[PDB]
């Protein structure tokens, strides 16, 4: 079932526990948004698993060798080779984290009026692609739009819509194929190694590129070791290494699977848009021997990511994150199902059935997580859908969901059972959480300042 | 239940995840003796709680700025002011470690002939004052070496002995009596407050001085704040303060509940033994301004020693170790009650009941405990006990699952627990070793076995 | 004369010795480019003062306590509440870098066809401007582009030239002044506080707006306090805040003035902007509680920044570049003058006279400085300033020896300065160089050379 | 002549620069004893070389790796193999440091009454060597008494006296030759290849053991290959290897030429001795597997005792100290000669010619040295010699000396240059330095705590 963390602990980081009636008192100050509490004033903090992962001690002793030359560092040169024998593209180009590099590959892979398609977006991905004037297509599978459908590889791409945006638009204005491993968006679901051979055989007929968003390959290539039949007698490393033999590119956040703090990277093949993306490189970020790191930080992500192949970590990682939607599941808690690999949704929907969704159920269920546990968890609902501006009202998405997103390395199960156990007596009485209202709410992203109240 | 952790894994160790079938082979080439393992061929560590204890980010900030000047460092001072606002001390001399402490206290406190008495003793503590011309006396209540009988504070001093020893010896041939908290030997067993208060009013009476082992006092004071009436309402701070206001002095290894590495100290009220003190610590361990120590490591344990002062931390400390305990406990597994402060001990003699004690029963368990779930544990019976004349045969045969502090989780104690029951249900294949190395001095250390 | 550092030594970075053998077959693979040269190869590398000073145990100890928490950091609220006390500023942006700063504040601050005025200019700057429609007008004074002219704070703007440029243009046309503190491409010469008043006076009475860039601020701030008459007897810290008290806001390199290897930050008082600033920082840098920095990073800059201010650190930093330059003049080596906050400017022109432009001097003269001590330099003459047209002929042609922060010693200049007075006793035998790579876009990175 | 530092600065050190009339106040607060001083008050501390060492990336990278198990641990591994490789001895034992070694050392090879014979001795070894009941002789070369003498290796022993104390008293009274390398006492003084050749071929003839003070060894190798016919084609590795062949073991203080902070260790080839010093290193230090050391501080010490065979490194080191005694010596100012490996000792004797020895003129030059400049010193002569407790009387010293001593990659040449010019300063007013009486003086030890005022 649940194996045990396959590694000791170094060294600690000091919290404070601080009680429920001073929670309260935090959470209001917040105005009930948990984006506003201090990281002072939190007990166990799932607001996101990107770059709050705990490193290792050989990768804090990369941090006491950092070459911070400005050109030829040591550093890059570890970093250089180790994703090239990992990943096997031919070029890398640092960068300070997963948008610096999208801004570079949707400044050199697209035309104005071409279209980008992929296994659903992100925000960061998708902004910098349509700012470059690409016009994004969603050719995820329609199971992945299924919050309660319990099914494998819920990320892969449905080669029907692939063949028909082909033929209805054209390979010439088709920019490229953007493949997430896993798809956040979705709730963290993996891509079968079957789909992505399927995408590169369709897209190579046609002359189209493929570049994956490689930001959680490594909880991909587990899913994939662990449900996808002949891969049992595979390596993570192996299953890693096939992945990328489809593509012709990446953008990577080192900040998730490299198991660090800062660090991302953008890679591939052709020689002349390597070319490009150092001059590019300079603009953003720094040299391309550094990218905007410094030179410890490109050895801690070189270290990292050659960890993060070790199935026992992994496997660790992955089945963490299971206990936790599992021990929720079997208390009759609402989750959307399957479990990902990096966080448990909440269906905040079910949970505050006696709250409307113009009450912000999601963002209720949050405050009310903290003020009993401590725990910091993200809305995922109508306050981070905003406000279409052409009209003024709500953006109402059918997920209204509370994510609990598990930092790597960071959290034990009695952590999880602390975060489940808190959740479940809230369950038992989940008609006493209340409503919220808007007292400050701000022009764009609202979800990081505004401020509320109950009603 | 069980408290969650009250703290973040900041780092992480890595760790070989090697298969049994390896273990066993590391086994033998062991010698099926625990002591001559390597660290890089063990899963979970539980050998000691000394020195194994992870460092919290602020000491390791500490470690970043630490002041290595021979005389005047800051990191003394820091490490000074902390323990004469803590323990309430006037004088701080800093050691390398515990028994560097000892050594200066017996060569200062022990004229030859001279008796000292304590709750039962440590090999340490025992061998400085033996070597000084001492001859020790065990005043502990009698309970304390039954490893059954569950009972609270358990190493508290059996006061109708120490007025026995007054009465035949004479207090004027005492030289002082060795409180330890908490008792290594009896389990990890709490002495109460009133039971230091009582001695303190006994010894004082007759001249008699009081010199505290206070190696695992934090996890003494968590006891008193758990099942002592009266101190439910005070701070652990509080409760270690007054512990030591019914003493004339300490012997300290940071290495267990300081949360450090390395490091230990030696404190007293008297300003003549002091001055002595200063002039001795020259010798054996460096300057009164380090002690045998690095400026980062005063400043860490500084810093750890203000730590274990949290309420949370030392509660889940003593309660991940008495999970430990409970879940052996409740499977039939026979341990020695009632679970300590730092380690649950297996009752080797009731967990290999079928086999004599001439065929090291702790030792065979240790190193079929191993083979089976990669955890080293430590021997603590006849081997240990060594043989004074041509076996020394104690009446605790035992196996230390030793749990350093911050190290492991509840799911590092699940393997623990589960590969030790499901040992449990074939006892009967634990076979005996035969000694392969003389007995020289300490044989737990370097001895070598085999059976098969 | 020359004070010592005003620190010690806290540890060392290990350094390959290879003789000048080993380096001609470096230099050679690299294709006599210094940008190509592996780090692994160099002895003292004065590339940049960009992200290459040594730290303090101070800010390793920071280091250690980083809380890397996505939103609510205590990391970033030290940063904050540091630049708010230091600067004066009322609202702080965290970015990865300098340039990171510029691409928010050129979004944020310039219309499609606006004018951007400022002391010369520098490559990241620039670009900025120019990719959101402005055309860059230099307003420095005439003086700081003559590479000998022994004057004081030629960095300061013509107050002529911008009276001219709002009579000309308009006031509504100017997106606003880029006041340089200090003018790194004029050999980092400082503005004067009287300078920064009367900018300051003429903007305000037309509505334009001021953005400094502080990237090396406090090296600015000692050139007050050491020739600025009324500044004597003030503070670092006290000029430092005056100097942004004339300012809207600033784009903040930490790489540089703030002691640390990454980050930087954006600074303004408007809070309509500061909105729009954090609206466009999650896309490109990350979220305003960290800004593309781990936290810490931010911890090292908020110390960092705080350490600069000391009057020692600072005097000691300039007047080790000093060091180098007047050593280098007082053997008859041209030289930039004044010499700058952080580097020593070769004068290429005149140290290779006998060679032409097309020549690449400046080029040829660092690869044959690389070779003959170890010591690698920047190439800053028509190699880095490119054809826009099919050569740009800069009038400012040098080799620019950076000193990074804290990182070398006197005995380092030494070496420095005695191996280029060598070459310069010998400068008849460097060579020019020949094109090998094609100069897409900035080919002083990536171009090689030859000639034997 | 002198080399640039052969190395980076990595990180610094803050100091307080407090001027001088704080400086004064400092001083008068101490009572005029530099070992009154706190640190934090100090810009320049060379009151000694023993533990104030800076360490490299490499050793912090280690430090960051501390394998802190109670035994087996791959730090001691790691520590016990370089020994073993470096000096060639058969078995390695840790200790906290170098007396803690030579605790177990006098205890293991000398029986009471036997003699231990040396060149010179230290305080802590000798202490040792008497508490276990050996008689110290001294057979060093009567040129090491002089301290203007300027001769290479002025720490030979002198063969003839080693050959009448064997006739005189025995072979079988004499516990073991102690050959330290360098001389502390003479100065920092180096022993030639030859002498330690001759003592190994005489004492094997009577079957004596033979056991180095290798605190300073390398030191000892570069004055080997400076100034030693011969030696100019081998390595300082090569070197070490050499001296430790002419020896059965030794004590070493990793504080000093092993770039740490802490830490030592005992040699040994003798396998009966080795068993029963691991039986005696659990009573003082520890388990023979940490003896006293954390993990980390074991890994430190290995990686430092192979960073010290580096020849730039060392010869970088001892040019250093030459440089300051060379600028002294060319202004006139009164030092021992020839400049140790670790330290100049000003001869305050001549230095304060208008003060008596009981004035403590060495004492009194220290404080006046701290005042003028921040500068940390340590006093060498009639306080540090004590009293005579029989009598009472001081014991007074042929050498009133004023030890300034280096910390090893510590300082700078233009920190040599402060603690020179203002040396320099005072002396050419060294008239006005007045002498110090006794305030407060205690029982034992007076160097350390006693308190002093001006007359
Ligand atoms: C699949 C993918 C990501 O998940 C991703 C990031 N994810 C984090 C951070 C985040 C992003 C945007 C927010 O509004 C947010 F509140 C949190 C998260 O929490 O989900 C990035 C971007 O990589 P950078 O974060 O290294 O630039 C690219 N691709
Ligand atoms: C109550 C007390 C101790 O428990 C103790 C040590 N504890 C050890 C380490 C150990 C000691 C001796 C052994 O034969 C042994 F096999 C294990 C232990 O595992 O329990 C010391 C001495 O403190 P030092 O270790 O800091 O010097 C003094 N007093
Ligand atoms: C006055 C100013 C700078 O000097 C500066 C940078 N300085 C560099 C690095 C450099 C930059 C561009 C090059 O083509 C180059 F070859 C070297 C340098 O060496 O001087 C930045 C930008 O700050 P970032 O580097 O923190 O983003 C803004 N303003
Ligand atoms: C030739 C030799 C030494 O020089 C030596 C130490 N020397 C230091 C420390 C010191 C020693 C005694 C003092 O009263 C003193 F004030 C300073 C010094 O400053 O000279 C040791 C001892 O090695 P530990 O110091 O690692 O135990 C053994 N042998
Ligand atoms: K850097
Ligand atoms: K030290
Ligand atoms: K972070
Ligand atoms: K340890």
């Amino acid at each position: 079932n649940y194996p045990a963390e396959p590694f000791r602990i170094k060294s600690v980081e000091t919290v404070s526990m601080i009680p429920r009636d001073e929670r309260l008192k935090k959470m209001q100050e917040a105005g009930y948004n948990t984006f506003l509490l201090n990281s002072k004033d939190i007990y166990i903090d799932l607001l996101t698993d990107s770059g709050t992962n705990a490193m290792s001690d050989k990768q804090w002793a990369g941090m006491m060798m950092g070459d911070e030359a400005y050109a030829g560092s040591e550093n890059f040169y570890h970093l250089e080779r180790t994703v090239q024998e990992l990943f096997g593209f031919k070029h890398i180009v640092p960068t300070h984290q997963g948008r610096g590099a999208e801004n570079l590959l949707s400044q050199l892979a697209i035309k104005p009026g071409q279209y980008v398609a992929g296994n659903m977006y992100f925000t960061t991905t998708r902004y910098h692609q349509e700012k470059n004037g690409a016009v994004f297509v969603d050719i995820v599978r329609d199971e992945a739009h299924d919050a309660g459908l319990n099914i494998a590889f819920k990320g892969d791409i449905d080669l029907k819509k692939l063949q028909k945006l082909i033929d209805e638009k054209g390979a010439e204005n088709i920019a490229y194929i953007c493949l997430a491993v896993t798809v956040n968006l979705a709730g963290g679901q993996p891509v079968s190694m079957a789909n992505m051979r399927a995408v590169r055989e369709l897209t190579a007929a046609h002359g189209i590129k493929v570049f994956y968003d490689a930001t959680r390959c490594v909880e991909n290539a587990y899913f994939i070791k662990e449900q996808e039949q002949g891969f049992e007698n595979k390596s993570i490393a192996e299953i890693v290494h096939e992945m990328f033999s489809y593509a012709d590119g990446c953008t990577m956040s080192g900040k998730k699977d490299c198991l660090v703090n800062i660090g991302g990277f953008l890679c591939m093949n052709d020689d002349e848009m390597f070319s490009s993306a150092k001059e590019l490189v300079v603009v953003y970020e720094g040299m391309p021997s550094y990218g905007g790191l410094a030179g410890r930080d490109m050895e801690a992500m070189a270290i990292g990511l050659r960890e993060a192949m070790q199935y026992e970590y992994i496997e660790h990682r992955v089945k963490q994150v299971r206990y936790l939607g599992d021990k929720l599941k079997a208390a009759g808690v609402p989750i959307v199902e399957p479990v990902g690999g990096h966080a448990v949704f909440l269906d905040a929907r079910r949970f505050c059935e006696h709250l409307t969704q113009d009450e912000f159920p999601a963002q209720s269920l949050a405050a009310s997580i903290y003020v009993e546990t401590g725990v910091r968890s993200m809305e995922r609902g109508i306050i981070s859908a905003g406000r279409n501006n052409v009209t003024g009202e709500h953006h109402r998405p059918k997920l209204e969901t509370v994510r609990l997103t598990i930092p790597r390395r960071v959290y034990t199960y009695a952590h999880m059972d602390v975060v489940a156990d808190g959740i479940i007596k809230l369950y038992q009485h989940k008609e006493d959480i209340r409503g919220l209202k808007f007292i400050y709410e701000p022009k764009q992203l609202r979800a990081f300042t505004a401020r509320f109240d109950y009603i």
